[PDB]
């Protein structure tokens, strides 16, 4: 199961790790993807998770979008986890670089509450443009289920832990 995590709260844990490598090792029930509304897994966490599935995540996602249309910003869908997990919970945090409402980050984290335990990245962080310190704060104040956060960047991980209130 999960190893090497620092406990932040009763239910939130954090580790400096590549979420793809973490998913391949743990094979959790749920891995969260930092998705966009189109499920176009081009870059960031989504590009990395999709590349690890040999593009099977993108093929499955294109079929999902063809049937259902795009997700809402703040919304999610459950798809296969392929070789990474049992399920992938594709969650759309607001993309600040696309001028989206940062207030939707709490709605995005609420999707995590439908799953007892998740391996996840910080929503809206990285190429989504939000402040990762703010994302961690929203995570701890919103998610009530067990969330194991993988932060790829060591320097950001250290800043997140050292500034955690």
């Amino acid at each position: 199961s999960f190893s090497g995590y620092l406990k932040l709260t009763d239910n939130v844990y954090i580790k400096n790790a590549d979420i793809v490598e973490e998913a391949k090792k743990v094979k959790p029930t749920v891995v969260v993807n930092a998705a966009n509304v189109y499920l176009k897994h081009g870059g960031g966490v989504a590009g990395a998770l999709n590349k690890a599935t040999n593009n099977a995540m993108q093929v499955e996602s294109d079929d999902y979008i063809a049937t259902n249309g795009p997700l809402k910003v703040g919304g999610s869908c459950v798809l296969s986890g392929h070789n990474l997990a049992k399920h992938c919970l594709h969650v759309v945090g607001p993309n600040v670089n696309k001028g989206e409402d940062i207030q939707l980050l709490k709605s995005a984290y609420e999707n995590f509450n439908q799953h007892e335990v998740l391996l996840a990245p910080l929503l809206s962080a990285g190429i989504f443009g939000a402040d990762p310190i703010h994302s961690l704060r929203v995570c701890v104040d919103t998610v009530r289920t067990n969330v194991y956060l993988a932060v790829f960047d060591k320097n950001l991980y250290d800043k997140l832990v050292s500034s955690f209130l």
